[PDB]
């Protein structure tokens, strides 16, 4: 039976990182807002292809991402800038759209969070 890959890295001493104000915002506004939402749960951790019985998941999805991972990265100050974080978010939503057919419960869930994600992003502060 097929196994899961290791999750994405959340700490990496080689990688350059910063704490910006835009990045403070990405956890305090953007992630807080999504994490609490009723449709967040499928995205709070890596997709478990073994227990969900999705042996094709990690054949089709080559760059997995999830909010648990993004959360741990924000907390460990893993990022250099806001765009890196923002990119993880768009990878998460996109992976969901790529794997699942449109109109699926899980797509609707990704769509809702995404909206919230964009409403909180649009008022990203100026780099201070
Ligand atoms: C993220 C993500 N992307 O795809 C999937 C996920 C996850 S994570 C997780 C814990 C579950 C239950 C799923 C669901 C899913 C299916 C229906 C509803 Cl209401 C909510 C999630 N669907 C799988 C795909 C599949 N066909 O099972």
């Amino acid at each position: 039976g097929s196994t899961n890959p290791p999750p994405p890295e959340t700490s990496n001493p080689n990688k350059p990182k910063r704490q910006t104000n835009q990045l403070q915002y990405l956890l305090r506004v953007v992630l807080k807002t999504l994490w609490k939402h009723q449709f967040a749960w499928p995205f709070q951790q890596p997709v478990d292809a073994v227990k969900l019985n999705l042996p094709d998941y990690y054949k089709i999805i080559k760059t997995p991402m999830d909010m648990g991972t993004i959360k741990k990265r924000l907390e460990n100050n893993y990022y250099w800038n806001a765009q890196e974080c923002i990119q993880d978010f768009n990878t998460m939503f996109t992976n969901c759209y790529i794997y699942n057919k449109p109109g699926d419960d899980i797509v609707l869930m990704a769509e809702a969070l995404e909206k919230l994600f964009l409403q909180k992003i649009n008022e990203l502060p100026t780099e201070e």
